[PDB]
């Protein structure tokens, strides 16, 4: 199972690595994908995870997208894990960046509460533009499941645990 993680709360798990290299290790039930509206998966963890799956992530991603449209802001769906994990739970945060209500990053992470235990990267941090520190309080507050976060910037991980609480 999940190794070399510093628990923060009694169900919130965090760990300085790349989420990508930590679910080829684990092959998690489910790993998290912060997705957008469209799921076009092009940077960020989103580039990432497709790329491992070589693009397979993409192309199942945009037969999604033709049969459902897109997803809502602060929403999700499954989709397979291919190669990474059981399943990819895609939740959309809100991107800070395109003028999203930051409000909706609960409503984002109660979508992990459906899901007994998540490998996941901190949402709306990154290229969706809201403060990481603040994401980790929302995710804290709102996630009830086993969440091991995976944080890529040692900087930002070494951040976040010793602001936390
Ligand atoms: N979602 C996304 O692309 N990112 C948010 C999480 C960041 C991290 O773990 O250091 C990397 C960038």
């Amino acid at each position: 199972s999940f190794s070399g993680y510093l628990k923060l709360t009694d169900n919130v798990y965090i760990k300085n690595a790349d989420i990508v290299e930590e679910a080829k290790k684990v092959k998690p039930t489910v790993v998290v994908n912060a997705a957008n509206v469209y799921l076009k998966h092009g940077g960020g963890v989103a580039g990432a995870l497709n790329k491992a799956t070589n693009n397979a992530m993409q192309v199942e991603s945009d037969d999604y997208i033709a049969t459902n449209g897109p997803l809502k802001v602060g929403g999700s769906c499954v989709l397979s894990g291919h190669n990474l994990a059981k399943h990819c739970l895609h939740v959309v945060g809100p991107n800070v960046n395109k003028g999203e209500d930051i409000q909706l990053l609960k409503s984002a992470y109660e979508n992990f509460n459906q899901h007994e235990v998540l490998l996941a990267p901190l949402l709306s941090a990154g290229i969706f533009g809201a403060d990481p520190i603040h994401s980790l309080r929302v995710c804290v507050d709102t996630v009830r499941t086993n969440v091991y976060l995976a944080v890529f910037d040692k900087n930002l991980y070494d951040k976040l645990v010793s602001s936390f609480l």
